[PDB]
Order: C-alpha cells, then sequence, then structure tokens
C-alpha cells in the first residue's frame, strides 16, 4: 500500500455490503461527510524552506506521554464486525507503532483486556440511562492504565444513517458489547431500522455539562471532550476542566449540515488559548492532511475509518501497515514543509483555495 | 420512505408527465430553482452540545395558534392534478399532524370544503383583476375559519416556464378553479403556450401597496406577504401593518434570476428585528433543512413540493408519513445540535462553505 | 422558440461546420468565451414588489433616438457567411422591432444599403492602416443617416481562434467586405491559418486616443468606444468626449483571459458616473440577462451570437421571431423584479451567488 | 501546432508509459499538480486600450542579459529520458530562441557540454551530502559560462510520487548522471519504490541558509532561490543576497498541499520590493499564462513539462516549434492588452474570477 485509499479499496473488496456501509456511511444526505474532505482539500500549506532537517522528529507530548506522531486512533465501535482478532489487532499494531489507541464504550472485547495489551491507551465514555454504569465504565477504564477519558458528548442519540436503515443493519451474533450486558436491541432485525440506533435511543442519555462534572470528579485522569464545534463550547470545556476537545461532527454521522471541525479549528485554537489540548478528527486520509490540521493548529488528530480498512484487509497487519505509511507522511510532509517538530508545524501558516 | 427523495421517486413513477413537469419546474433556465437548493447545500450549522434534552419540543405559536413543528404547508394550486382527493387530502394529513395548511385562492375544492376539515387553517390570496371578487374570497376564508391571509405578492403575471410551454399544458377537464368562474382559459388546448399562463394573465391584476391596505382594511387576520426578498419591502411590509412574510422565491417559477429566499433571510431578520414573523421557503427538503432556516432566523418554513410528491404517491396517508417524518428529521435535528426548542434552534450559529 | 437556446440548436443544425465555429469559437482556450456565460449565471437579482405596473415600459432614450428596449444588435462582420440576406435581413427586422442595428466596417452589403432599409442604424468602425479610409468611413456612415460611430477599440489585430485555424478558415467567395476593396487575402485557403486572421493584420492598425480624437473632429455623431474594460480607460473615454462606451472582451474573441465585461460593468458605471452610455455585452441569452444588466447599471446591451443563430435558421422571420421573444422576455423579467420602466431596472440590487 | 496541449498529446503518443508518469505525475494525491492550473485560471487580466503598439518588445534584461521573452526553460532532471538528444536538444532550441536554460545538476549530459551550445545558459545545483561537491558544480558551471546559479531549496529529500511508486520508476541504464558519478541506486528495480527518489534520498542533504550563504561566497554570480512560497522566505532571501527567486511548489511534485507559486506571487512581489527578480512557475502552459503571471508581477516564469513534451515529440525541432508558439502568443497577448513592454504588463492589473 502506498496510500490510505489502497487499504478502502481492499476493505471494500472484502466486507460484507451492510458492514462496509455501516462504516463508510453518514446521516442525511451525507452533507457533512462529505465536506469533511472538501474542507481539507481546500486548505493550502505555505512551506517553509531552509530549516535545519538534522533530526526531524514527529513526537509529541499530549497527556502525560511521548506519542510517535500528532495522531491517535479515533473510537470506533465493535470492531469485531470488520476482523475477528477486533479491537485487540488495532490495539496491538497502535502500541507496536507508539500511537494513542481509544478503547471504545461499545467495545467488542472488554476493555480490561484491550488495556492489557499495553500501549498507554485512552477510554471512550458514553453516557447511559444509568450513570451509575457510565461512572463505573471510568473507574475500570482508570483501574486497568488508561490515560485519558475521551467524553462523547455530540451522541445524545444516534443520527439518521440511511445507509444502515435501509439495509435494515444490526450486528451480527457473534458481536455483542463486551464492556457490559447492553441487551439485545442491537441485534433484532426490523425492516427500515437501524437495531444500532435503536439499541442507542434506548441506552443512552444525553450528556450535559452536570455529566463533565461528575465525570472530572470521579477520575484523576484528563478529561477529553469529543464532539465541540462551537467557539463558545471550546471555551466552556477549558472552564469545565477538560484536558482537551475533540473538534469533530462525528466523522458525518451525527447532525447532517454540521460544519467541519476542520473549518472551526482554528477559531477555536485561538479562543482556548493553550488552555487545554485541541485535537481534530473528519476525513484524515494522509500525513498531508495531519499538516494541515497541525498547520491549522491542531495538537493531533484522530484517524477513524481508515485504520477500519486496515483491519478489514490485513489485521493486525494491516494496521501495522497503515500506521507505518502514515508515519511516514507525516516525516515526508513535514520536512517537505521546513518542521523539524510537530510545534514547528504548528506555526507554519496556510492558505484557503479552490 | 426514510427521505423526502424517496417521495419525489415514488410521485415521478405514477404522476403523467406534463403534471410532473408542472409540479417540478421552474421558470427560465431554471437558474432560480437550482439556487434555491444550492443557497441550503452551502449553509452549515455550528450544533452546540451538552444541554438539557429531557424536553425537546418542535412547538412553535404562530398567527395566535400552537403548530406541532416550525412548518406549513405551502399554497400549491390545483391540488387534484395530483391525486383524486387533492386538497382533502393534504388538509387533513396537516390537521392531523397538527401543522397549518394554506388554502389556495385557486383551489380545485372550495375553500369552504377544505375549511371545514378543521386544523386552523391559512388562506392565501391572489389580486384579481376584479378587486371586490379578491376581498370576497378574503371574508369568506375568514368567516370559514381560516386564521391568516397568505397575500401573494411575486405573481403580477405567471412566469415563463419552458417546460409547461412545450408540453402545452393545460388543465385536464376534470380540475377546476372551485372558488369561483374562472372561465375556461386554463383549460384550452395551444402549441407552444402554457394556457395556465395565459388563464392568470388575464384573471390576476398586479398588486401593489395600496392592494395590501385594502386587505389589512378587510379583516382582523393577520396579513402576511408571500414573495418578499428586498430588505426595504420587509421593512416596508412592517410598516405596512404585516403581521408576517414569506421570504420567497416562488420556487423559482417566476423571475428567473431572483435571488433564493434563504440567501435574504438574515438580512431580513435583523431589518425587521421582531416586527413580524419572517418565514421562507424554497427547496426545503428535510429536517435538517428545516434546521438551517431556523438558525438563520426563520420563524418558520413552507414546503411545497414535497407534500406533492406525497399526495400523487399514496394520497392522505402519504402526505401523513411525509409530515411524520418531517417530524422526526426536525426533532432529531434539533436534539443533535443541542436545541431544546425552535427559540434555540433559532440562536444557533451558522457558516458558508463550498 | 421559447427560448434563445432553440436557435442555437437551428443554426448549429444549417451551418456548415467551420462557420458555426467562426461564429460560436473564441480565442485560445475560450477561458473568456466560457467566462462570459458564468459571470451573469453567478448575478442573482433582488426584485421588488407590489408597484405600479399598469404601463410597463422597456424603452430607451440612447443618442437621441427612442429605441424598444435597451438592446442593439452588437456589430457582426459579414453577415453573408450566415444567410444569403446576410445585413439586409437582420437590419430589416431590427428596424420593425425598433432596435438600433449597428453597420460593420466589414459588412458584406455596402453600408449605403444597408442603411437604406431604415431604423436609425449605428455604425461600427475598425481603425485602418491607411487613416484616411477609416475618416472616410466614417464620413459616409454620417451622410447616410447612421446615428452613431461604435469606434471598436479592441482589435489592433485579431486574436488567435484555434477552431478557425484547425479548420484553416477563409471566407466563401460569394463572402466580401462590400465597403471597400479589402484585396484577397481574407479569401486565401493556408493550412493551420485562419485567412481572416492574416487579413486583418494587415489590413488594420492600432488604434490609439490619437485615432479616438481624430474621429470625434471627424463627425458631429456620438463616439461610442467599444471594448473597454479598465475603469481608467471608461473615465479616459469620457475625457475624450466620448458618448459612450461598451463594456465587452469581444465575446472572448481577443484577449484570452480577458476580465468579462459583466465583472467590470458596476465598477464602471460607478466611475463614469452618469459622464457617458455605458453598455455591456458578452453572453447576454435571455430578457432575464438584460434585467442583470441593466441592474449592475447599464443603458442597454448588445447581442450578437444570438441575432446570427436566428438569421442562420430563418433569416428575416428568425430574426424577427429572436427579437419578439427577447421583447417578451424583457418585460416579463422587469415586470416579475417590480421596474415599470428600465430607470427603475437599473435601482434594482443584485447578490452574487454560486 | 496551434497550442501546447497539441505538444501533450504528441508526447503522449511516443513516450512510454512509466517516463510520461515520470514526466506529469505530482507527489501524493496530485492536489498541488492540479492546483497550479486552477490558480492561474481564476485569474483574469484587465486589459488596456488604446495604447501605442508601433513597437511591442517582449525582451526583458534579467542577470545582465537580455532575453527574448520573460520565460526560461525550467531545470528538468535526466532529458535523455525524452530524446536521445536530450539537453543538447533543448539547449540549441533554446539558444536559437533567445530564452534562457537552465543545466541541471542532474543532466544525463555534462554541463560543460551543453555550456558549449552557447545561449548564455544558467546552473541549477541541488545541495549533496558532501559539500564540496556542490561547491565544485557551482564552480564548474561559473568557469563554462552559466550566468547564473538556480539554487533548488524545495528538495530536502524527492517527494512522495505515487505514479512512480506504483510502476516501480528506474532510469534506463542509457540514461546517468553526467556531471558526476552518482551511483546505482537510481537504476535499481525495486517493486513498490521509485528509484530516483531512494537515489536522492542517499545523496542530496537539506540545504539550509548556511549553505545559501556557502554558495554566494564561492561565486560572483547570482544566487536564484527556487521553491520559495513563504512571504517570510523571499525576504529572507534577500536580504542573504539572493539576485532572485523562483516561487514555485516544484511542479505539484514536493509537498502534496503546498500552495501554488502563483497564489503567493503578488504578496511576494509586493514584500521584495524590487529586492530581486521574482520569478514563477508551474502550469504555465500559453502567453497567456504568461501574461497573467507578468501582470501579478513576475519578472519571468519557467517553464517545465511542456519543453519536455516538445523534445519528445519532435527534439530539437519540436523545443523550436514551441518557443516559436510561445513567442507568438505572448506576443499577442501582450499587445490585445494594450502592453508594448514587458514592464507596461506588469502594472496591469487582474480580477479573480469562477
Ligand atoms: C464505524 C464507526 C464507529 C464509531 N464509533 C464511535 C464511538 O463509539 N464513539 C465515538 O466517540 N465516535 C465513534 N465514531 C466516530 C469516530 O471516532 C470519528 O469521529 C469519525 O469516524 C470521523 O473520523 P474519520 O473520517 O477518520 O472516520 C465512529 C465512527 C465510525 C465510522
Ligand atoms: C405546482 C405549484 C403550485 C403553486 N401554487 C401557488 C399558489 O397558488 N400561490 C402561491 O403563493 N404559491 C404557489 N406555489 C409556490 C409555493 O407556495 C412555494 O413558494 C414554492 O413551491 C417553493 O417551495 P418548494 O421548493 O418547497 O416547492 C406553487 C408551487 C408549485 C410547485
Ligand atoms: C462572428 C462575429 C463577428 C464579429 N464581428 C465584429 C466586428 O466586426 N466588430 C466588432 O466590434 N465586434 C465584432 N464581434 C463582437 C461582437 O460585437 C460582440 O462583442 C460579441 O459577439 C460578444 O457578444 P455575444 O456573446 O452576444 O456574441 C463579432 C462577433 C462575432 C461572433
Ligand atoms: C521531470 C521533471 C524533472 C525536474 N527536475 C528538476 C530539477 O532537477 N531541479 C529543479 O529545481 N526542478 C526540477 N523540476 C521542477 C521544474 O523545474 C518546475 O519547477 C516544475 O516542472 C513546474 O513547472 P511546469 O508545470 O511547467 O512543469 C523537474 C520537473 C519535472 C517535471
Ligand atoms: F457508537
Ligand atoms: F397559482
Ligand atoms: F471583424
Ligand atoms: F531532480
Amino acid at each position: 500500500y502506498v496510500s490510505l485509499a489502497d487499504l478502502e479499496r481492499a476493505a471494500r473488496d472484502v466486507l460484507p455490503g451492510e458492514i462496509f456501509d455501516f462504516l463508510a456511511g453518514g446521516s442525511g444526505t451525507e452533507a457533512s461527510l462529505v465536506a469533511n474532505r472538501t474542507a481539507l482539500e481546500r486548505v493550502f500549506v505555505i512551506p517553509r524552506m531552509l530549516r535545519d532537517l538534522t533530526d526531524v522528529t514527529t513526537e509529541i507530548d499530549i497527556f502525560g506521554r511521548r506519542a510517535a506522531l500528532p495522531m491517535a486512533v479515533a473510537p470506533v465501535a465493535y470492531q469485531r464486525l470488520f476482523h475477528p482478532e477486533g479491537e485487540l489487532a488495532v490495539a496491538r499494531a497502535a502500541r507496536d507503532a507508539g500511537v494513542p489507541y481509544t478503547i471504545c464504550t461499545l467495545s467488542s472485547v472488554s476493555l480490561e483486556e484491550i488495556a492489557a495489551v499495553g500501549g498507554r491507551p485512552w477510554f471512550q465514555l458514553y453516557w447511559l440511562r444509568d450513570e451509575k454504569r457510565s461512572l463505573d465504565l471510568v473507574r475500570r477504564a482508570e483501574d486497568a492504565g488508561c490515560e485519558a477519558i475521551v467524553f462523547t458528548v455530540d451522541v445524545p442519540w444516534m443520527g439518521r444513517r440511511l445507509r444502515d436503515m435501509r439495509n435494515g443493519f444490526a450486528l451480527p451474533e457473534w458481536v455483542t458489547a463486551a464492556n457490559f450486558d447492553a441487551g439485545t436491541a442491537a441485534h433484532r432485525r426490523t425492516q427500515g431500522v437501524s437495531a444500532v440506533a435503536d439499541h442507542t435511543a434506548r441506552e443512552f442519555a444525553p450528556a450535559t455539562w452536570e455529566s463533565v462534572e461528575a465525570v472530572r470528579a470521579h477520575t484523576d485522569l484528563p478529561v477529553v471532550l469529543k464532539g465541540i464545534l462551537a467557539v463558545e463550547d471550546a471555551r466552556r470545556a477549558v472552564d469545565a476542566g477538560a484536558g482537551g476537545i475533540v473538534v469533530s461532527n462525528h466523522g458525518g454521522r451525527q447532525l447532517d449540515g454540521a460544519v467541519p471541525g476542520i473549518e472551526m479549528l482554528g477559531e477555536i485554537v485561538a479562543a482556548v488559548s493553550g488552555g487545554c489540548e485541541v485535537l481534530v478528527d473528519g476525513g484524515i486520509r494522509s500525513g498531508g492532511d495531519v499538516l494541515k490540521a497541525t498547520a491549522l493548529g491542531a495538537s493531533a488528530v484522530l484517524v477513524g475509518r481508515p485504520v477500519m480498512w486496515a483491519l478489514a484487509a490485513a489485521g493486525q497487519d494491516g494496521v501495522r501497515q497503515l500506521l507505518e505509511l502514515l508515519a511516514e507522511e507525516v516525516r515526508d510532509a513535514m520536512g517537505l514543509a521546513g518542521c523539524e517538530s510537530v510545534g514547528a508545524a504548528r506555526r507554519l501558516n496556510t492558505k484557503l483555495g479552490v
């Protein structure tokens, strides 16, 4: 593979149609899904020349750990959908690459098992109807050695994914939510209905600023709010004691018509003015895209779908190859842009084009 | 049906070509028709997170009544063109959904019959060559329980619809203007001529500000001016005593090259500064589009063509399904955007994209 | 015919390929040709409502005569290329429609014959290597009753039209420059060479501000400079005593990459501040386009290619039908936009869209 | 040939696939390659009229020599890839046309042989791992009569060209770096690897501002820094004693996502404020494009790929024809825009369009 696009092709070949659709799709007309890509394509970097490149390093320090790249694996539920080794394959590859891996509330292998892989993992939290269950997950994650809580704040319920509805998508019997008894709703086949959306509408409670404070009081770990797009919500996240935010429209899967995170990133970085880490996701598909995000001010990016393409295509080895490719592309882009460090990349200027 | 687009497909299947064209088409090169869609597609919402969503309500109060959604059925003439039950089917579904229905001057079932369905209806007025006839329609509408007069101000005569001209479109014998003897002109088949345009050029008189005052003096009902695009005309509408305006280019069917209402809406909302209700129409095709209109400042939207798609596809039941779908999409979009009420949605910010 | 586009289709059917190409084409990559259309398509009108339309008039006064529309037939050389009656057919139709007709220096019927048709014609001037010949043409035009001199200032030589070069285009033996002995160069067939471009490079001299003064001193008629795009050249035209200018890139046939006139029009109208008439051409293809040009501040437009489509399709009758269609579309657009006069249309606002 | 596009067609016919790809391609997704063209297409010239054109001259003085056009042949490595006469054919044609030719560090014929052709050549420098070798090349170039050193500053290593990787591109045995023993790395065939990229990663050292000073101290010739895009790097180039810069993203072959030079040119010209020559390259494909670059403030342009198309198509004669065509297109564009000199063209204004 010489690009991430090679991997999407490989994944489409192997995965069952309804599973590829569940992975690829967005909500509504998929306007926000497409806009994530369009928004990146419009950004051009103004590279610097003639700088010392004798020791280019792509490393960052974030949430108390050194990471090999300004990148982490995004939370993606139910990874056994894509390969039998699911989360274990991805976590092993991430560990070996020095990249943080985000363990999901709806992981198909238990959070303790995935944490046991090592690699100083993060944990993604959904707020559940039973608050105590969500707080218990936080404590389990901390006890297991997770280093940050990524609280997803953009899913009071799941968006309307028309591909999943048309397919009457449901989880196969062999894929379950391993962290708790989530019941059978996500496995029920109903015509024109997404079982996964039906399941979560029952299981999830809308999170509020009060929920954030409950989590912050329950752990010493940095709390990172994922799904922030409004400048005022980014400011409030800092005031609330968040250690970071992920500027994100959830891959175009939640509100159709939500602005891409990449379009809000610069304004958000200015408003928080170093008060927390500011990550971004949505459509990152190359090292050059990582560079663009960094130049707009991101601390790091998350990558979601491409990691699943790699997992579907070739399991752990596939994810390894994807991360090695991304690492090479990041080093390449940084050097060509005159940046010996990620901090230097954050000081690059950009220009919008057509 | 999982989207309004499903309904257009269904309607194209069933309707005769020239009737689908009469419904779908616009004037001239259809630039304004396309621009209504383009304009919405360029608007992105900046959603808010972490707000209380324990009682999301899509209701509004408008013209003295509670409506279930910030939406009404737009005036569409001659609904028997699309289904034998015509206006009665649509009005029944609107009533059951709690959505205002606009009864047309050129309805194919009498305004009194449609009003008898219930649901607190509005009445759309065209200014006719005989002024007394137009004022009599206003009084009939009020006597029948209509709750607002929607005075269409953008049709001094009908625009040039090339599809209708090429088709030599005329009304079938079984469709007539039930509110008065409109003569036979709209039924006459002439090559390269639209009988409907020929008919109205004879029957309609251009309305003026004097006509608005005559209507305002003739009724206690709120007068709503439909087809306002200039900021100064919106201001003047308030000064003239209008209870509302509909910012609209008449679905791209009148002046080809007229700006979309959605492009003028924000400026108009600022200029009237709460002095009347400001509605918008043109290309609303989802709950997310309703959200965009609200975020730009609209009090409510009108929906035209999709209601006729639903009527053509499955009669009253079709319209019911369309309104249930729109209601779900509106609730979904509002919640995902952090809005427990339509007032909160009006306070959302937006960003233009490409 | 219900649109001008109908006529282009008709003309492509009948004309020989190389003649249609000579008519349709532009210079270079045809960027400016396409941009003339793109530029109009991006302009949207903000129409006014509720104004008195009891006597809509499309008439203007220009260069001392009343014209039926804010439009004239653009100068187009060698009209016998398109129909045997050539300029006489077009001039007769223009006269009957009350539209000024521009007689060309390179007309294929003598200027005196075309003037004898009546209709108070204009005369287009090219500056020739022998200055006395150009001034003699001016005097002939004035003696024959022409009412303005349209001095083309954007053809120091002909642009590079790749269609004409590839076709090895040359005039047929039966088409000649009837106003003087122009020699045989335009009739010579040479591979990969445009004989018309070769001919004019020999015959034409670049015009200068001194040439303008020589013309202004030679006639009492208003001198109109055609092909102005720079604001400073428009100002200078007023200072030089021009009665008008035509803001124009010569239909995309001269400098490839020249800005469309419609893009410079507003700025030019502001800069001249009523000091001369400001016309525009390039891509006017409907009454709505006329309205857009007027709203941007034009006194009138010229129309070129569509008049030749009509002439090729059906001779004098074809041109008559085209002008009747344009007249109807102009009246329609004006009324729908709330304008009872062309002066009111000039006060309309516009908005750029995508 | 009537346009440069004719030549690309001819070249695609004759060249082996992997060689055409090596020539045509860019790095990554080829975003910057495409953007070079898009950026030029968006620029429109505002031409002037009525100026004296009795002696239009396309000549410039640059680096102490008169050039026939505001254009030079860009450095393109390994010209024997495209025709057996390689650099000698191109240099002879450039000499005969009065256009500077840039001899490459990686020329496939020795720099002394190419210089012996005459025509007052420039020399392009890459900084090599052995600094002394690079400085020796500078001295060789000066001794051989080269008139400027074009120091390429945007290749600390070669970008990721996916076409070359997929093709497993390597130089044929009959093409070598004639200026020094470059070893065998560029000739080694490895699957999924570009031998040329592998070769240069070993051979090249990243250049720094210290390298620029070492070169400036080693020669009396003007040093021109090629690959500057940041305004601050252009300013620093002047402060460093550069005689010129080439504003360039290396034809979209280095950082994918680098802004086009044409997008930075105006800002760069303003910032240097006459302190050095400012050239631009990337996508120049006509005399009209030369005019656009000049109007944005460039001293001259470089042309790369089209010169190789011409060389592949017809050797020395092909390059001659290309330069004659470009010369004619430049003269044509300048005159149509009212410019009797390149200095006048630099004073033209431009407007962005869509
Ligand atoms: C199949 C799938 C499952 C996901 N599951 C979660 C989840 O459980 N929690 C969460 O916060 N985000 C989830 N996401 C969103 C991603 O974390 C990420 O925001 C999104 O995929 C956009 O990045 P991308 O374009 O790189 O895919 C999921 C995305 C996909 C495609
Ligand atoms: C078939 C048809 C008939 C219409 N009849 C009327 C009418 O009688 N009065 C009126 O004010 N608008 C009329 N309209 C315009 C609509 O009320 C509305 O402004 C327009 O359809 C744009 O909304 P849409 O894109 O949702 O269709 C009609 C529209 C259509 C398509
Ligand atoms: C075939 C042809 C011949 C023309 N001949 C002349 C001419 O002799 N003098 C002149 O000033 N313009 C001439 N023009 C330019 C037109 O007057 C006008 O500026 C141009 O066609 C743009 O308008 P359009 O898009 O309506 O065609 C010619 C254009 C065409 C297509
Ligand atoms: C095949 C090829 C080889 C090149 N070799 C060099 C080189 O050795 N040194 C250099 O500075 N630029 C090199 N370039 C870049 C060109 O000098 C120029 O910047 C680029 O081709 C953009 O111009 P264009 O669009 O006219 O091709 C090369 C470009 C190509 C296509
Ligand atoms: F999830
Ligand atoms: F109607
Ligand atoms: F001509
Ligand atoms: F190279």
